[PDB]
Protein backbone atom coordinates (compact mmCIF):
# COMPACT_ATOMS: atom_id res chain seq x y z
CA UNK A 1 0.00 0.00 0.00
CA UNK A 2 0.98 4.17 -0.25
CA UNK A 3 -0.94 5.13 2.43
CA UNK A 4 -2.07 5.20 5.74
CA UNK A 5 -4.23 6.66 8.43
CA UNK A 6 -1.40 9.41 10.39
CA UNK A 7 -1.85 10.15 13.66
CA UNK A 8 -3.62 13.41 12.96
CA UNK A 9 -6.40 11.39 11.34
CA UNK A 10 -4.88 12.55 7.88
CA UNK A 11 -3.99 10.46 4.99
CA UNK A 12 -0.45 10.38 4.59
CA UNK A 13 1.79 8.92 1.65
CA UNK A 14 4.83 6.40 2.67
CA UNK A 15 6.92 7.01 -0.46
CA UNK A 16 6.19 10.80 -0.86
CA UNK A 17 8.86 12.40 0.70
CA UNK A 18 11.63 9.62 -0.69
CA UNK A 19 10.26 10.05 -4.19
CA UNK A 20 9.91 14.01 -4.26
CA UNK A 21 13.98 13.75 -3.52
CA UNK A 22 14.46 11.01 -6.09
CA UNK A 23 13.02 13.84 -8.56
CA UNK A 24 15.00 16.39 -7.35
CA UNK A 25 18.13 14.58 -7.99
CA UNK A 26 17.06 13.56 -11.32
CA UNK A 27 16.80 17.96 -11.81
CA UNK A 28 20.10 17.89 -10.26
CA UNK A 29 21.50 15.47 -12.63
CA UNK A 30 19.86 16.62 -15.48
CA UNK A 31 21.27 20.38 -14.85
CA UNK A 32 17.47 21.52 -14.56
CA UNK A 33 16.54 24.52 -12.09
CA UNK A 34 20.03 24.44 -10.80
CA UNK A 35 20.78 28.13 -9.45
CA UNK A 36 24.16 28.08 -7.80
CA UNK A 37 27.67 26.35 -8.56
CA UNK A 38 29.31 25.50 -5.30
CA UNK A 39 33.21 26.27 -5.76
CA UNK A 40 35.56 23.78 -4.19
CA UNK A 41 39.10 24.12 -4.97
CA UNK A 42 39.34 23.46 -8.71
CA UNK A 43 35.94 21.79 -8.38
CA UNK A 44 32.38 22.74 -9.59
CA UNK A 45 29.01 21.52 -8.12
CA UNK A 46 26.20 22.62 -9.46
CA UNK A 47 23.04 22.06 -7.20
CA UNK A 48 19.69 23.84 -6.05
CA UNK A 49 20.19 26.32 -3.02
CA UNK A 50 16.86 24.99 -1.60
CA UNK A 51 18.12 21.51 -1.52
CA UNK A 52 21.44 22.92 0.47
CA UNK A 53 19.68 24.97 3.06
CA UNK A 54 16.88 22.21 3.78
CA UNK A 55 20.46 19.81 4.03
CA UNK A 56 22.88 22.38 6.14
CA UNK A 57 23.65 25.08 8.93
CA UNK A 58 25.90 26.99 6.72
CA UNK A 59 24.10 27.02 3.40
CA UNK A 60 20.88 28.06 5.49
CA UNK A 61 22.84 31.01 6.70
CA UNK A 62 24.37 31.82 3.74
CA UNK A 63 20.94 31.62 1.60
CA UNK A 64 19.10 33.72 3.95
CA UNK A 65 21.44 36.54 4.16
CA UNK A 66 20.23 39.35 2.24
CA UNK A 67 23.07 39.61 0.05
CA UNK A 68 24.18 36.57 -0.36
CA UNK A 69 21.17 34.80 -1.35
CA UNK A 70 21.55 36.71 -5.04
CA UNK A 71 24.87 34.99 -5.43
CA UNK A 72 25.36 32.65 -8.66
CA UNK A 73 28.68 31.09 -6.97
CA UNK A 74 29.56 30.42 -3.84
CA UNK A 75 33.15 29.77 -2.82
CA UNK A 76 34.31 27.20 -0.18
CA UNK A 77 37.16 27.30 2.56
CA UNK A 78 40.23 25.85 0.11
CA UNK A 79 40.72 23.64 2.99
CA UNK A 80 37.56 22.00 2.22
CA UNK A 81 38.52 18.22 0.36
CA UNK A 82 36.13 18.17 -2.95
CA UNK A 83 35.58 14.29 -2.65
CA UNK A 84 34.32 14.89 0.96
CA UNK A 85 32.00 17.92 -0.16
CA UNK A 86 30.75 15.72 -3.20
CA UNK A 87 29.75 12.62 -0.53
CA UNK A 88 27.96 14.98 1.63
CA UNK A 89 26.42 16.45 -1.81
CA UNK A 90 25.53 13.34 -3.14
CA UNK A 91 23.93 12.40 0.61
CA UNK A 92 21.77 15.32 0.66
CA UNK A 93 20.20 14.41 -2.35
CA UNK A 94 19.66 10.58 -2.14
CA UNK A 95 19.81 9.88 2.09
CA UNK A 96 22.88 7.60 1.67
CA UNK A 97 26.25 8.36 2.96
CA UNK A 98 29.28 6.92 1.14
CA UNK A 99 31.20 6.74 4.37
CA UNK A 100 34.51 4.47 3.73
CA UNK A 101 37.78 4.74 5.70
CA UNK A 102 39.97 6.24 3.12
CA UNK A 103 37.27 9.35 3.69
CA UNK A 104 35.79 9.45 6.95
CA UNK A 105 38.13 12.24 7.74
CA UNK A 106 37.40 14.16 5.26
CA UNK A 107 33.80 13.34 4.99
CA UNK A 108 33.97 14.53 8.78
CA UNK A 109 35.51 17.59 8.59
CA UNK A 110 33.26 18.97 5.39
CA UNK A 111 30.10 18.00 7.97
CA UNK A 112 31.79 19.76 10.54
CA UNK A 113 31.67 23.32 8.19
CA UNK A 114 28.88 22.46 6.45
CA UNK A 115 26.95 22.16 9.61
CA UNK A 116 25.23 18.99 9.34
CA UNK A 117 25.50 17.98 12.74
CA UNK A 118 24.29 14.27 12.54
CA UNK A 119 26.46 12.79 10.09
CA UNK A 120 29.21 14.74 12.26
CA UNK A 121 28.15 12.15 15.27
CA UNK A 122 27.39 9.34 12.90
CA UNK A 123 31.42 9.80 11.49
CA UNK A 124 32.46 10.16 15.02
CA UNK A 125 30.82 7.01 16.16
CA UNK A 126 32.32 4.86 13.02
CA UNK A 127 35.82 6.71 14.10
CA UNK A 128 35.32 5.29 17.65
CA UNK A 129 34.72 1.41 16.59
CA UNK A 130 38.52 1.63 14.53
CA UNK A 131 39.85 2.53 17.51
CA UNK B 1 18.25 5.03 15.23
CA UNK B 2 19.20 7.00 12.63
CA UNK B 3 20.50 5.18 10.12
CA UNK B 4 21.12 1.52 8.26
CA UNK B 5 23.10 -0.03 5.78
CA UNK B 6 20.73 -0.44 2.55
CA UNK B 7 20.99 -3.21 0.14
CA UNK B 8 23.50 -1.22 -1.58
CA UNK B 9 26.02 -1.66 1.05
CA UNK B 10 25.83 2.13 1.37
CA UNK B 11 25.13 3.91 4.60
CA UNK B 12 21.31 5.22 4.21
CA UNK B 13 19.56 7.70 6.65
CA UNK B 14 15.85 6.84 7.82
CA UNK B 15 14.60 9.87 8.36
CA UNK B 16 16.58 12.33 6.19
CA UNK B 17 13.82 12.89 3.02
CA UNK B 18 10.99 13.43 5.47
CA UNK B 19 13.51 16.01 7.15
CA UNK B 20 14.73 17.90 3.77
CA UNK B 21 10.84 18.21 2.66
CA UNK B 22 10.22 19.91 6.49
CA UNK B 23 12.19 22.01 5.70
CA UNK B 24 11.50 22.55 2.29
CA UNK B 25 7.76 23.74 3.58
CA UNK B 26 9.52 25.69 6.51
CA UNK B 27 10.91 27.85 3.60
CA UNK B 28 7.91 27.81 1.60
CA UNK B 29 5.69 29.36 4.59
CA UNK B 30 8.93 32.31 5.20
CA UNK B 31 8.31 33.03 1.40
CA UNK B 32 12.26 31.78 1.01
CA UNK B 33 13.80 31.40 -2.53
CA UNK B 34 9.93 30.59 -3.44
CA UNK B 35 10.48 31.79 -7.09
CA UNK B 36 6.78 31.46 -8.68
CA UNK B 37 3.21 32.48 -8.05
CA UNK B 38 0.49 29.81 -9.01
CA UNK B 39 -2.65 31.88 -9.94
CA UNK B 40 -5.95 30.23 -9.42
CA UNK B 41 -9.18 32.55 -10.08
CA UNK B 42 -8.77 34.97 -7.61
CA UNK B 43 -6.13 33.21 -5.45
CA UNK B 44 -2.22 33.30 -5.73
CA UNK B 45 -0.30 30.29 -4.19
CA UNK B 46 3.68 31.14 -4.24
CA UNK B 47 5.67 27.91 -4.41
CA UNK B 48 9.38 26.66 -5.44
CA UNK B 49 9.41 25.48 -9.19
CA UNK B 50 11.59 22.33 -8.25
CA UNK B 51 8.86 20.78 -5.64
CA UNK B 52 5.87 21.37 -7.63
CA UNK B 53 7.96 19.69 -10.87
CA UNK B 54 8.90 17.18 -8.39
CA UNK B 55 5.29 16.31 -8.09
CA UNK B 56 3.32 17.24 -10.89
CA UNK B 57 3.77 15.88 -14.20
CA UNK B 58 1.98 19.15 -15.46
CA UNK B 59 4.46 21.11 -13.82
CA UNK B 60 7.26 18.49 -14.75
CA UNK B 61 6.04 19.95 -18.52
CA UNK B 62 5.99 23.75 -17.97
CA UNK B 63 9.26 23.93 -16.08
CA UNK B 64 11.34 21.98 -18.30
CA UNK B 65 9.46 23.89 -21.67
CA UNK B 66 12.30 26.80 -23.03
CA UNK B 67 9.88 29.58 -22.49
CA UNK B 68 7.63 28.90 -19.82
CA UNK B 69 10.66 27.56 -17.49
CA UNK B 70 11.36 31.52 -17.04
CA UNK B 71 7.62 32.64 -16.45
CA UNK B 72 7.34 33.94 -12.61
CA UNK B 73 3.54 33.93 -13.00
CA UNK B 74 1.48 30.60 -14.01
CA UNK B 75 -1.93 30.55 -14.22
CA UNK B 76 -4.16 27.66 -13.84
CA UNK B 77 -7.47 27.01 -15.97
CA UNK B 78 -10.13 29.13 -14.02
CA UNK B 79 -12.33 25.84 -13.87
CA UNK B 80 -9.99 24.63 -10.93
CA UNK B 81 -11.02 24.71 -7.11
CA UNK B 82 -8.29 26.67 -5.51
CA UNK B 83 -9.15 24.75 -1.87
CA UNK B 84 -8.31 21.98 -4.08
CA UNK B 85 -5.11 23.16 -5.52
CA UNK B 86 -4.40 24.50 -1.79
CA UNK B 87 -4.80 20.76 -0.54
CA UNK B 88 -2.91 19.48 -3.06
CA UNK B 89 0.10 22.32 -2.46
CA UNK B 90 -0.18 21.19 1.25
CA UNK B 91 0.53 17.65 0.11
CA UNK B 92 3.52 17.97 -2.00
CA UNK B 93 5.22 19.87 0.72
CA UNK B 94 3.83 17.46 3.29
CA UNK B 95 2.99 14.13 2.34
CA UNK B 96 -0.28 14.41 4.13
CA UNK B 97 -3.51 14.66 1.78
CA UNK B 98 -6.30 16.44 3.58
CA UNK B 99 -9.24 14.43 1.52
CA UNK B 100 -12.63 15.11 2.89
CA UNK B 101 -16.20 14.44 1.46
CA UNK B 102 -17.11 17.71 0.72
CA UNK B 103 -13.54 17.90 -1.34
CA UNK B 104 -12.91 14.96 -2.81
CA UNK B 105 -14.78 15.54 -6.37
CA UNK B 106 -12.00 19.13 -6.65
CA UNK B 107 -9.14 17.79 -5.11
CA UNK B 108 -9.63 14.36 -7.80
CA UNK B 109 -10.03 16.49 -10.87
CA UNK B 110 -7.16 19.19 -9.45
CA UNK B 111 -4.76 16.24 -9.68
CA UNK B 112 -6.32 14.42 -13.36
CA UNK B 113 -4.90 18.03 -14.83
CA UNK B 114 -2.20 17.99 -12.43
CA UNK B 115 -1.06 14.79 -13.54
CA UNK B 116 -0.75 13.33 -10.12
CA UNK B 117 -1.60 9.75 -10.40
CA UNK B 118 -1.55 8.26 -7.34
CA UNK B 119 -3.70 11.17 -6.14
CA UNK B 120 -6.23 10.38 -8.48
CA UNK B 121 -6.21 6.61 -7.81
CA UNK B 122 -6.46 7.08 -4.39
CA UNK B 123 -9.29 9.45 -4.54
CA UNK B 124 -11.07 7.00 -7.40
CA UNK B 125 -10.82 4.39 -4.34
CA UNK B 126 -12.20 6.29 -1.78
CA UNK B 127 -15.25 7.29 -4.13
CA UNK B 128 -15.90 3.88 -4.63
CA UNK B 129 -16.03 2.68 -0.86
CA UNK B 130 -18.84 5.64 -0.59
CA UNK B 131 -21.08 4.47 -3.35
C1 LIG C 1 18.24 17.37 6.69
C2 LIG C 1 19.45 17.67 7.56
C3 LIG C 1 20.70 16.96 7.05
C4 LIG C 1 21.93 17.41 7.81
O1 LIG C 1 21.64 17.74 9.19
C5 LIG C 1 21.27 19.05 9.42
C6 LIG C 1 20.36 19.70 8.65
C7 LIG C 1 20.15 21.12 8.86
C8 LIG C 1 19.24 21.86 8.11
C9 LIG C 1 19.07 23.22 8.34
N1 LIG C 1 18.11 23.93 7.63
C10 LIG C 1 16.98 24.47 8.19
C11 LIG C 1 16.77 24.45 9.57
C12 LIG C 1 15.63 25.03 10.06
N2 LIG C 1 14.70 25.63 9.31
C13 LIG C 1 14.91 25.64 8.00
CL1 LIG C 1 13.72 26.45 7.05
C14 LIG C 1 16.01 25.07 7.37
C15 LIG C 1 16.15 25.05 5.94
N3 LIG C 1 16.21 25.06 4.81
C16 LIG C 1 19.82 23.84 9.33
C17 LIG C 1 20.72 23.12 10.09
C18 LIG C 1 20.89 21.76 9.87
N4 LIG C 1 21.76 21.02 10.68
C19 LIG C 1 22.46 21.68 11.77
C20 LIG C 1 21.98 19.66 10.50
O2 LIG C 1 22.71 19.06 11.28
N5 LIG C 1 19.63 19.12 7.63
C1 LIG D 1 6.05 12.62 -6.09
C2 LIG D 1 4.86 12.42 -7.00
C3 LIG D 1 3.57 12.95 -6.39
C4 LIG D 1 2.44 12.90 -7.39
O1 LIG D 1 2.55 11.79 -8.31
C5 LIG D 1 3.27 12.03 -9.45
C6 LIG D 1 4.48 12.67 -9.44
C7 LIG D 1 5.10 13.03 -10.70
C8 LIG D 1 6.32 13.69 -10.77
C9 LIG D 1 6.87 14.02 -12.00
N1 LIG D 1 8.13 14.61 -12.06
C10 LIG D 1 9.25 14.00 -12.58
C11 LIG D 1 9.17 12.77 -13.21
C12 LIG D 1 10.32 12.23 -13.73
N2 LIG D 1 11.52 12.82 -13.68
C13 LIG D 1 11.58 13.99 -13.07
CL1 LIG D 1 13.13 14.76 -13.05
C14 LIG D 1 10.50 14.64 -12.48
C15 LIG D 1 10.64 15.88 -11.78
N3 LIG D 1 10.80 16.86 -11.22
C16 LIG D 1 6.20 13.70 -13.17
C17 LIG D 1 4.98 13.05 -13.11
C18 LIG D 1 4.42 12.70 -11.89
N4 LIG D 1 3.22 11.98 -11.84
C19 LIG D 1 2.58 11.57 -13.08
C20 LIG D 1 2.61 11.62 -10.65
O2 LIG D 1 1.59 10.94 -10.68
N5 LIG D 1 5.16 13.04 -8.30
Amino acid sequence: NLYFQGADSCIQFTRHASDVLLNLNRLRSRDILTDVVIVVSREQFRAHKTVLMACSGLFYSIFTDQLKCNLSVINLDPEINPEGFCILLDFMYTSRLNLREGNIMAVMATAMYLQMEHVVDTCRKFIKASE
